[PDB]
């Protein structure tokens, strides 16, 4: 019972503004954040190392291919996306479909190099295709 | 950034418990509910008349067919379900597909009468099939 | 003595608005919620594990079939629905009827794949039909 | 001088946890949110209408094609994605490149229909290719 | 009388740590920041529009050439660099030397396109060389 | 969800001014800086020795070539620039590309001597080219 009726811009803005004005209270904000602090820390600790490792490995790979400057970000972003998929759905045919779709996305939208995308997918998943 | 990493029972329970303990504070609950009162009233006033009208029309249809007791709720429920679809996506082929699927759902799971389902769909959408 | 007389939109709206305005009081809300907190925690701890496990098993089944993106939600939803039935009425002929009705529902309304629905029913109940 | 030295998981977690613990203070959170409230309202008002209208138009388009359930979200997501590009970089060859890349992304990863993707990008940009 | 004697790592670290501990005091930080607030507001108001304008014009030029994603940042950065030079030393032969040096820098370190760099420096300075 | 919609001068100025007014509060600044002190100390201790060492070695090299006064800063800066690259991406072909680009930058824009640039990059990376 959350997305059952259509909401126009007026209703969306009204409810978002009400909730934002509520959260600006000192007591409301401090209470909610102090209550969710340990769960947030546990989620951070559980999830972030899998992505810092990908950052380090993809950096090591990009230095061997000569990629410098903002062009590194492209491949870095790609790598993180792949890791996201691996965290969400796991290894198997679905991960293969998502690697193919992400490669098409990056190559045709951002002009990324297929060879470096293969090297990044190899350092992350073990194979260029991800099987 | 809400459904990106998998959450186990302990994580779900921890966060739900933190949020429930926070919302039990007098100031937090008071502030939130007092801020969302006018928007909640507006959403209620906008949406509920379309469903009370369906309730009355389906009641009129059900008295003509001799349906009594909890066996009424079946068709009442079905009626409301159909109205929900018309409110979400509007009239058209998608609504026809959902009406056929809902008829299958009710006839197969709950032993509803196809004739009374046709009469309810007729009083709500104008036609037994809903074109 | 709750649903014995018919209620129009004016009566529903008046009583809903009265109750909502009452609950927005700090004392009222804080008292009700602080009183029902342990019972809510107990009901959560009793019921949610049966559904987190279903989520994980259906995810595992869906990765082997190549389902990615929002198309996964369909089957996840179906799985949860099935689990709901098992929690409510138990195993037996009634569960078979509701499984057949739910499969008719999803295939005819949402374009679900029958083979993947049998796979999900197999991982949840133990058989494609659920006997 | 923000992304000039590499940060490991320990440094990232230390700084994130320090800033999160600071923001849970009543005065810190209250002051920051109260100060940024009008600017946030203005950004919301400036940007969200362009996406609410895309939601309504894409819904109208999807009901003409028979799409129901979570399978609608796919195209909704695509639509919003396209609008994002138009809001960011404007109309021109860059938008054409991004539209082609987004279609490749969705068709290859999420099993979307090319025909409905063309209909959505036509209701949004005016042409299927988007020139 | 600031950089007249050489400082080793221990001296730099000791003085920086002393100053950071001093500035963390509530009174020190609040007094300094409250005192420098209007001058900082004036410096922002005086300098930032020259760079927002460059951002908008370079965005318009980049959309005409098909640049998308992080590869846009490259050119954005170059543009801002050139704009910075124009703000610092003014128009003249010195600005010509610096524009040539920045073009060499970006083309040979970040693999930028000479044509798009010429276009960006044309929209900013008036001509590709900047005379 | 940080740099997704375009921000004009008035929006940037408004948000910057809001955050600056907030940080000038005694409690806000005190809390944030006191919380981040140990992580900032660790980051300083981790990164700065690599740059003080470069300063001392480049000083020794510059005194052998007879460079005095502000004309020293040029090479000092260039040295630190190269060290920055070594800290960010590490040794490899990308570092070679960046060293070549930095030499082009400094020789063309700031009129530095290629021989002293070779000597500085030789004391820093081990070779004039940096392989």
């Amino acid at each position: 019972a959350k997305g059952r009726t259509p909401r126009s811009f007026s209703q969306r803005y009204g409810k978002w503004n009400a909730k934002f004005t509520a959260f600006s209270n000192p007591t409301v904000a401090s209470t909610i954040l102090t209550n969710v602090a340990p769960i947030a820390q546990g989620n951070f600790q559980t999830n972030v190392p899998k992505f810092t490792s990908v950052n380090e490995q993809v950096s090591a790979v990009l230095t061997q291919y000569g990629v410098t400057g903002p062009s590194r970000a492209i491949y870095q972003g790609y790598g993180l996306k792949v890791a996201r998929a691996l965290n969400r759905i796991g290894a198997g045919p679905a991960l293969t479909n998502m690697v193919a779709g992400l490669k098409a996305y990056y190559v045709s939208a951002y002009g990324a190099n297929p060879e470096i995308l293969d090297a990044v997918t190899n350092i992350i998943l073990g194979s260029p295709t991800g099987y």
